[PDB]
Parts: C-alpha cells; structure tokens; sequence
C-alpha cells in the first residue's frame, strides 16, 4: 500500500520529462504492490504522439509480462489521463487509477468526455484523484 | 480514394488472418500513400497498436516528425475513442472511413470527439467510403 511511493515515483519521471523538453507529466505501472514499469512522457523523443506517460508505462508492463492486458493492474499518473490515455486504459482492463491533479483542457476522467461513465466505453478502472 | 481505401481493405483483410481485429488503414500524404497497416495490438501486446496509430507512428518515423500536418487518414471502420484522440494530436487534416462503429466509435458514434472542448484540434470527417466492403469483413 506504499501509494506515496508510487506517486514519488511518478513525479521523478515527470521531472524528468520536462528536463528533457517533454510535458511534465509521469506515471508507474504497479503489478501486486510493485513497480514494474515507470515513464514520462516521449512524444518528443520517440515522434509518436501517443507516447504519453500512461501508454509509454502500459507498452513496456505489457513487453516485460508477455502480455496483451493488464488486468489487475494499477496506473499511478500525476495528472489526469486525457481522452487517448483514458480510452487505453479500459483497453489495457487496468484495475485502478490513482492521479494526481484534474487537467481541464484535456482530461478524460472526471473532466472532459468522462470515458468510463459513457456507453462506448466498456471497461472501467477504479479512479482516485487527488 | 479509391486506391487509398483499396489498400485499407487488404491490410483489413490481412488483419483478419492474423487473427487481430479485421481493420486496416492507410497514411496519405501529397497524394501518396507513405504508411500501410491493419491491427497490431495481439501481434505487439499493445493495445494502441490500432491500424490507425500504427500508421500514424509509422508515417512520423518515416518523415521524422511528431506531427502529420496536412496528411490524411484512410481506415476501414469509424475510429474508436483512443484513436479520434491520437487523430487530433498528430493534426491530420482529413479523415475517411468507411463503416459506422456506434459500439465503440467516437466521430459521428459516442463521444463525438471532434466537437469537444478537450479535443483542440479536427480533422475534415468523410464516411461511408466502401462502407459495404468494411462492414463486410467486421
Ligand atoms: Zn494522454
Ligand atoms: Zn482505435
């Protein structure tokens, strides 16, 4: 139940991330009470719009566990996911969310289009914001 | 666009093979087609790897840019959430698609991305292209 740990771990890769040009924002994929992936954003670096925190954590839990969900699974991100991570999210069946701040301009949870309480979405994770 | 969505239709059509979700697309720029692809998402354990991310990633490392300004996107079913969204960030100027997905579409079906606040960028919408044809192969 480390949460604090988590979240530590997450705001290092957002600090990171906006040394290296990118948007501050960071996330850890945690599997049973462990870390096994973390990650900022790389649209920069890698010319892939889709490179945000969230995906980047999601692809690379995915290659470590052979798998192509994360089905009980837990995704810390410092800030809320937007419209492209929310829907990845339900696609990966990740168990639960925890972020840090609400993103108006672009947030997809408690803001925005609100993916997981819509129709065409098929697949929500638990949210803890703030 | 005839030749766009013919090439969409056998990437579609390869995806189904592969046992991926039968759905393929095509990244045109200047008139040509610079990006090919169909699902990837059980072959690559990623669940973006959707025929339109990974002709848009394909397209960018191809002309190493973040962006596709003025490119258009060709795919065979109406985009999904995640999708609609990635469309946007990479500002693709016009999309085509051909079959409707109200179960999980988010264009004309669902959250209607491109006419959100959130959403700050749209590309010019055509559907209904080979529309038979798409459906026909899911
Ligand atoms: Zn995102
Ligand atoms: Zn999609």
């Amino acid at each position: 139940a480390e949460r604090t740990h988590f979240m530590e771990l997450a705001l290092v890769e957002a600090r990171s991330a906006g040394e290296r040009d990118e948007v501050p924002i960071g996330a850890v994929l945690v599997l049973d009470g462990r870390v096994i992936a973390r990650s900022g954003n790389r649209t920069r670096e890698l010319n892939d719009v889709t490179a945000h925190a969230e995906i980047a954590v999601i692809r690379m839990a995915c290659e470590a566990l052979g798998q192509e969900r994360l089905p009980g699974a837990d995704l810390y991100v410092t800030l809320e996911p937007c419209t492209m991570c929310a829907a990845a999210i339900s696609f990966a069946r990740i168990r639960r969310l925890y972020y840090g701040a609400q993103d108006p301009k672009g947030g997809a949870v408690e803001s925005g289009v609100r993916f997981f309480s819509q129709p065409t979405c098929h697949h929500a994770p638990d949210v803890y914001s703030g």
